[PDB]
């Protein structure tokens, strides 16, 4: 089952840090390249993320990182994952020396919308979509990490729409004000994402504050178009931030207006 022998991993170099503790690079049975997120204690509601698991391994995508199981009968915990070679795709997006066509950053949106339109396709949120929750491969494809794991984090100030570490910049209004979560809230996430790439890795509102921030977006306001973004690719992204949630289109359509200017241009 979902159980990794802890017997089974070397581990290497470390990767980073970031909301669960370390994150190593490593190997799997002395062959398979691995991330293992080492899970600092008092990080995580460990029992409903064990209990979930299970449901998290069905989950399995070309463009979503491939969980490959979990060791849990120890502290920390570990959660094994497919390694990828070329880290998060923020800082990717922010090296100038790859000099990146617009034709690649349709592609790493299109990525990204596969993997969005199969957790839909599956009734499942991730909650906290953006470009530093994306990875890059070896390969250059980019495909979407820690999907959902936003319900076990017991920091207050990630999980509260007013913490300091609340992903404001990637929130529509409804989840803002209301707390309302929802398949056209990852939606709204994404045509922010698809911003961070067109820009190749700049903050949302950079002016603003995440207070500004929110009002800006209540009082109808949106991000301007990057300047590598085309009119059709700016349509696609500002369809995701209609401020009725039910007008906003599902992964599915956005796929197949990102494949159409794909053939435009
Ligand atoms: C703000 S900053 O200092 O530029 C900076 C920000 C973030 C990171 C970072 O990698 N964070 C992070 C956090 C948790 C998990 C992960 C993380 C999770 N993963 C899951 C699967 N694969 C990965 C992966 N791959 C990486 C990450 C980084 C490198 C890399 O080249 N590095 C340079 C030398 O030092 C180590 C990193 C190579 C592969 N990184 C990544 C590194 C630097």
């Amino acid at each position: 089952s979902w159980e990794i022998d802890p017997k089974d991993l070397t581990f290497l170099k470390e990767l980073g840090t970031g909301q669960f503790g370390v994150v190593k690079y490593g190997k799997w049975r002395g062959q398979y390249d691995v991330a293992i997120k080492m899970i600092k204690e008092g990080s995580m509601s460990e029992d409903e993320f064990i209990e979930e698991a299970k449901v998290m391994m069905n989950l399995s995508h070309e463009k979503l990182v491939q969980l490959y199981g979990v060791c849990t009968k120890q502290r920390p915990i570990f959660i094994i994952t497919e390694y990828m070679a070329n880290g998060c795709l923020l800082n990717y997006l922010r090296e100038a020396r790859h000099a990146f066509q617009t034709q690649q950053l349709l592609e790493m949106c299109k990525d990204v919308c596969e993997a969005m339109e199969y957790l839909e396709s599956k009734q499942f949120l991730h909650r906290d979509l953006a470009a530093r929750n994306c990875l890059v491969n070896d390969q250059g494809v980019v495909k979407v990490s820690d999907f959902g794991l936003s319900r076990y984090v017991l920091d207050d100030e990630y999980t509260s729409s007013v913490g300091s570490k609340f992903p404001v910049r990637w929130s529509p209004p409804e989840v803002l004000m209301y707390s309302k979560f929802s398949s056209k809230s990852d939606i709204w996430a994404f045509g922010v994402l698809m911003w961070e790439i067109y820009s190749l890795g700049k903050m949302p509102y950079e002016r603003f504050t995440n207070s500004e921030t929110a009002e800006h977006i209540a009082q109808g306001l949106r991000l301007y178009r990057p300047h590598l973004a085309s009119a059709a690719v700016y349509t696609i992204m500002y369809s995701c931030w209609h401020e009725k949630a039910d007008e906003r289109p599902t992964f599915k359509i956005l796929l197949s207006n990102i494949l159409d200017v794909m053939d435009e241009e």
